[PDB]
């Protein structure tokens, strides 16, 4: 019942204070001066914690510890010791050591270090918790109040704090809770950008960063401050949770300068959206500029084939003499390859890589029961994507980066959504968004444009129109209604609007 | 070049001491005398971690933390604090402080504070490469000395710890020794079952607890217990390294009572080793006694579809009076419902559930170039199988079985190996049955008598061959296509530490 201590000190006799303090919090000390004497208990023994002195006769504290990893390695281990020189506090840091604290040490300060290591994942979930109820009555009130695309970013980066907060959390009722903020604020979204879409293109209107303006606004001066070449990565379909759940695992390699929440164009799909990022325009301007790269709707073959000639000719527009070069990544081997051969670049102004994994990744939840339990919830979903990211070739590709003194460009060109409800469309295959003649529709599940001309979309030819789903709704035909809606149920669509498919971040980063 | 600190304390003046000694340690650091104007240079500039005072006038450093955490999560935050307040120490804790330092502190403490959040990874390398490079020759020379199935026990657990400790050094040429260690075992593992295995089958024979076994000797004494309902779980298909990659998150709901490596039957398939936990005979004798239920390679169908009837049958013949249910887990859906209804299986003994997506999950690499990049290596794989655990609905009916008080048995029926190298073959990659085979001697633990090793035969021409090594079987007639497509995948059914040496666990509800 009581927390079990194993102290190892020559001198342990001489620390009868601190055994008399920690017996008074319930805990249980047991005491040993020789580091194999202390082998020996801790193999006969089940402790739960071991305290341990570096200098001793015989055996030191990092023999006598290392060991105990052999034998234990889950059994935390404290060092407190009267060495301070650098290399004891390397070699035991490097050791796994759970905490070092330098005699004379305060009781107290033993007391944090044994909460700290022993008590953190409850007391985490406790403070959550309470943190949470308190919280949840002011997020409903922000959520009523916004009014603005910055706005809008601050109350989706709010949600997106506390879901990563709660994921762990054993309250259902309060993640429920949360997910009911969560399609509260899509629903209120949706009619945001239904309301002030078109109105961003008039001249001069007040709009946020969006796919066609990216590269000149945030990539040139990037380029244009010419201390570093560029690593300009585009993963597809990265949501903002995604990013926010490798985080921590990217900051082993690069120190995070700037983030810029931007918004997706309509439709958040590849074609049109990534497509904008690298041509710098609109796709009514592509099809008019570039009426042999840009491809629509009832095109047959791939619909970003001629990114890198996109890429080119926005960057001699914008009067840049760089050295650059485009690489599109559809696999596994590829990436490998890509990875492998990365010092190949090293002369380079900027490297263009566009990751496809992600997107296919989302996409293979429809199509694979593995997936499907892989990624059975947004909390599942995120961590399959650290698995990926910690374990994948462009994690590799960063690293042969960050070696160069590369300086990363880290961002996506839309995220996607978990589609729950269906919608009937009549048309002519994408569930999120809908192009055609004489489409047939519910007219409150969509943002509807009768004039695509207007968001610079390309009209097909004159009566064109343009749907664009909101809230989690899929666009489901009436043809084989059922069974688009028992397929296409609880899968990741992008196309359409929602905080997941449009809000996504634009990161740099410097070699660390 | 230079880490920069931001330091948050109303008697700033106070530390200067501390400053000019981080200064000397190529420091950077900017001072603050209060939480808002430290929130204010947070937002502007991006320092590399910051050390806060808990009582300044105005804002505290708790409520500074916080507004700091929810701008920039990722950056680590140290508490530097005259409060010994142990509910100050929890808030803190609770806040996800990096550390929590009280003053006098030693200007040392500081520094060790600071290596210890942000030099931590590299210093972990530097050290596991260096340890492994004083004991990679301790563990050559004991691999070289295993001559008996305790031994490869010990030496496949010394194994499993260095790949655990290596997966994420540098040193190419560290990792390249552990791998040739790793196929050096599997080499001599092979030997050592070539020879051993059929003696195995001899009556009195010192042998291990293998497939047949398992259900008698390791699960009916904790049903002898009586004094805990047991939920009894078979994840298909469990690698040894996969149940070390998710024994930490098992932790916070299961404390583990008893560890028993057993070694599964040949050949490491389903069909031979799953039926054979659950009936308690080998192959043969279920043919023998169950002609009803066993189904041989050549019969259609599904080859494990009466483990209940088998387990009844075992749990009957051996005088038991139970309560017990099966339950054969298949997909998402059927695992997910099992968790919800889990209340109902309260009054039982034992609840028996297969749980099979490790296994689907292990073939689907073969085809899916999603799992591909997903379990590229045993490092991904791990990891994958981790993400998995921790989010499955496996775990959620463990957490229900704890909330009940029931006593957890987790094993597997076999593992899988990552195959490399191809071996021709006429007529499963790691086992082939057939009338007159043509195989690669060298490559392959021969049965010419099944029957011999408790297998089932169709007269003395047909014969069992099981793989060693990392080899696969591929056929003559598709022999490129074969190797091209089933090269560097998950394949059991042989001889290696990996599809043999398995987990038996036993864990009491905490
Ligand atoms: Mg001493
Ligand atoms: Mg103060
Ligand atoms: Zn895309
Ligand atoms: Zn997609
Ligand atoms: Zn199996
Ligand atoms: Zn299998």
């Amino acid at each position: 019942d009581k927390i079990r201590i194993l102290w190892v000190d020559d001198e342990i006799d001489l620390l009868k204070p601190h055994i008399l303090f920690l017996e008074k919090k319930n805990y249980e000390v047991t005491t040993s001066n020789n580091g194999l004497d202390a082998i020996a208990l801790f193999e006969e023994e089940n402790f739960d914690i071991v305290f341990l002195d570096e200098n001793m006769p015989g055996m030191s504290g990092l023999e006598t510890l290392s060991e105990m990893k052999e034998k234990k390695s889950a059994i935390p281990m404290i060092m407190i010791t009267k060495s301070e020189e650098e290399y004891i506090m390397e070699e035991a840091i490097g050791s796994k050591i759970a905490d070092y604290l330098i005699k004379p040490v305060n009781p107290n300060q033993i007391l944090l270090s044994l909460k700290k290591n022993l008590d953190d994942s409850r007391l985490i979930t406790e403070k959550t918790t309470l943190d949470y109820q308190k919280e949840f009555r002011k997020i409903s009130m922000e959520l009523a109040m916004v009014n603005s695309y910055e706005d809008w970013v601050e109350l989706y980066k709010k949600l997106l704090f506390w879901e990563l907060k709660l994921e762990d959390i054993n309250d259902q009722a309060m993640i429920e809770i949360l997910e009911s903020q969560k399609v509260e604020a899509n629903s209120q979204f949706g009619k945001y950008i239904e309301r002030n879409y078109e109105d961003w293109f008039a001249p001069k209107a007040d709009k946020p960063i969006q796919s066609h303006n990216l590269f000149k606004e945030l990539v040139v001066p990037e380029i244009k401050k010419k201390d570093k070449p560029i690593l300009f990565v585009v993963i597809d379909n990265l949501r903002y949770d995604q990013w926010k759940s490798f985080e921590t695992v990217i900051s082993n390699y690069y120190k995070l300068e700037k983030e810029v929440p931007y918004f997706s164009i309509l439709p958040t799909a590849t074609q049109y959206a990534r497509n904008a990022i690298f041509s710098g325009l609109m796709p009514l301007d592509m099809e008019k500029q570039f009426p042999q790269y840009w491809k629509n709707d009832v095109e047959d073959g791939g619909k970003n084939l001629y990114e890198a000639e996109f890429l080119s000719a926005q960057i001699k527009r914008l009067g840049l003499n760089i050295k650059e070069d485009y690489f599109k990544i559809t696999n596994y081997a590829g990436g490998k390859k890509l990875a492998e051969n990365f010092k190949a670049l090293k002369g380079n102004d900027l490297v263009t890589v566009v990751y496809n994994f992600v997107d296919m990744l989302s996409h293979a939840k429809t199509e694979m029961e593995v997936v499907k339990e892989l990624a059975s919830d947004d909390k599942a979903y995120r961590s399959l994507t650290l698995s990926w990211f910690k374990n994948s070739p462009l994690l590799e590709i960063i690293q042969q980066a960050q070696l160069l003194g590369f300086k990363l460009i880290l961002t996506t060109d839309h995220g996607t959504i978990n589609v729950k409800n269906p919608s009937k469309v009549v048309g002519d295959l994408n569930l999120r968004y809908k192009t055609g003649r004489s489409l047939t529709y519910e007219q409150k599940d969509v943002y509807v444009v009768k004039e695509p001309k207007t968001i610079g979309l390309p009209a097909i030819n004159m009566s064109s129109s343009f749907i664009f789903a909101k809230n989690d709704f899929f666009l489901a035909y009436v043809n084989n209604y059922n069974h688009y809606v028992s397929y296409y149920k609880n899968t990741y669509q992008h196309g359409g609007i929602s905080l997941e498919e449009m809000i996504i971040p634009f990161l740099v980063f410097n070699p660390k």
